[PDB]
């Protein structure tokens, strides 16, 4: 499902191949500690990060991003707070995007946990905010959608028509909204909101300035590339655009900038991996027009030549399928492309 | 009621005097600008609603600004609408401003058609408004949630706690019904609708991410609910944000439209158009720090609640519970800001209500 960076040599990864165990940390940066969940699909992992804090005069902990609600998760979620807390409490949580890694258990962890060791704020962004309690609180929808795009097969089709709550099994009732170029006073640091769109509503990425430090979530990752995908709710999305535009913020980073990805190891050359990105979406796009100036191509025509070799499954074509959506939108929307409703009804872009 | 009445009126300049378009009529404000009037049952009786003369793909047609609360009044002046003041040319596009009832209720009965299902067209909404108002639509003024929000508030009457309780439908009787999909607008983005590229200008704090509409070339700003030249605009808190500062994002956000050309034609939501868009924001601006300064006297007097504000902030005021709503959340909205400011201080006391006094 995921595209890998083969120009992996081009980064440097300040601790090697050092991965904290599940169930303990290891410090980055001074009161800033890097946790390693498991996670049961292709990706493997997610890492989420303790930092050492006082609010209001109480010594703790903020949480940024929480895991999946799976019980090996809660298991490591409590070893972390018997051991490695320094027996003080968490003080808050912050999520970076609405995504089940992410956001799954921030309810737990506001309610403290299995034994309720402390009740504390959530604090997100209002469209990660709203966009996972509509998901958390909710189909024939979808499968109309993929078949305009080209997804003919009958049997993968009525699959569709016939998973988020299971990961997000509840949400906090209160936040506190996080919004851009917000200063977030986190211990010693003054962390900046860096919002990011195309991936998910409205991603929250950390900016340490001073010390170089930054906390991208998923909008810079070392190794994959971020999910761009066109859904049902939203079938004119322009999301490429949106996540070009949004790398925009993390290229004027300092070169020596501290990545701490939510996926991957802890990494330096930002503006190296904006570079990777930028030309892998344009060779993308360009695989693209080159289809469309032969014949009409829909979406499912456009998967086998952005995503060669798939095997994929039911689950794993949304993705690629919202994917090539993607790119055939911003083509669209740019005037290079013009679309057209073919007497099947599936929809078809060809060059102006 | 609850709102803020403009005593400085007479510094506007209303180019249309008092003409006002009947019900189920139309009155042209600027070319291929239609000013509809639609009634409401509050004591806010209006909306206004706008038709944009429009063309999408060679179909000649009219774009939507907002659309009423779903009443039997405003679903039947729509038909009349549609029957009589469209020159037989089919709606296009809905844009929706906000996600409150009275601009979103008939969103998605006008995207479908109307009684009689005459087209299909997309809801363009910003992602904020949008999720908000899908969110409320399965709220802010009704539920249990917010009996308890108010009720730490100070809300302490035991009917008014009962009626906020019952309210849990307020806002699904209204908005009946969500269209499924959505077309996104952001802060900045160009709509090209018929001979004007109109620029998206989000605000905040009186809704999640308000979009009014500049047409630059020829200073036409369609404001929806920021800036209205009669009364104020709410911003409350609410439980989903209880530390919210709504107070701080819209005088922040009021920016936007104090550098706008002084001859702008202000289209608002409430009221009449309007020139002077720069002297409306000179006088939110004053007022709100009067409120402010009211707010700072009675907490350096005792711990002050929200309930104990409303008296204050709004003199001698016979409120019902819809309107009690509001003006509560609106005292929260500026006692939030001065604390958040480090102006107050907030401690719960024994009977859990939150009370502010000065930082000493
Ligand atoms: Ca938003
Ligand atoms: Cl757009
Ligand atoms: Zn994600
Ligand atoms: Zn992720
Ligand atoms: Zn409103
Ligand atoms: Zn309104």
């Amino acid at each position: 499902h995921h595209h890998m960076n083969a120009l992996e040599h081009q980064l440097d990864y300040p601790f090697a191949d050092t991965l904290p165990a599940a169930g303990d940390t290891f410090e980055v940066a001074p009161g800033v500690r890097w946790l390693r969940m498991p996670l049961p699909f292709s990706l493997d992992h997610i890492n989420l990060w303790l930092l050492r804090d006082e609010i209001d005069g109480q010594a703790g902990w903020t949480v940024v991003d929480c895991g999946i609600a799976s019980d090996a998760i809660r298991t490591h979620w409590e070893q972390i707070f018997d051991a490695h807390l320094d027996g003080l409490p968490v003080l808050r949580v912050i999520v970076t995007h609405c995504h089940p890694d992410h956001f799954g258990l921030a309810n737990w962890l506001c309610e403290g946990g299995d034994k309720r060791r402390w009740n504390v704020r959530l604090w997100m962004t209002l469209g990660e905010y709203m966009f996972g309690c509509l998901m958390a609180a909710g189909g024939a929808a979808a499968a109309d959608h993929f078949a305009r795009h080209g997804l003919t097969d009958a049997a993968s089709l009525e699959k569709l028509r016939n998973y988020y709550s299971d990961l997000v099994p509840a949400v906090p009732p209160r936040y506190r909204r996080l919004r851009d170029g917000d200063a977030v006073t986190i211990g010693t640091r003054t962390w900046r909101v860096v919002t990011g769109y195309g991936h998910s509503p409205e991603h929250c990425a950390l900016h340490s300035e001073a010390d170089g430090v930054l906390i991208s979530g998923d909008m810079v990752l070392p190794r994959i590339s971020t999910n761009v995908s066109v859904f049902d709710l939203e079938p004119e999305a322009n999301p490429l655009a949106l996540y070009l535009q949004s790398l925009g913020r993390y290229e004027t980073m300092a070169p020596d900038t501290l990545v701490l990805p939510s996926h991957g190891k802890p990494f330096r050359g930002v503006r190296t991996r904006i570079a990777q990105l930028r030309a892998h979406h344009d060779a993308r796009l360009d695989e693209v027009r080159v289809a469309c100036a032969e014949q009409p191509m829909s979406a499912a025509d456009i998967v086998p030549i952005m995503f060669r070799r798939r095997e994929l499954d039911i689950h794993q074509m949304t993705f690629a399928l919202g994917e090539a959506i993607a790119h055939l939108n911003l083509l669209w929307l740019a005037g290079e492309l013009v679309r057209e409703q073919g007497d099947d009804g599936v929809l078809r872009f060809r060059i102006a």
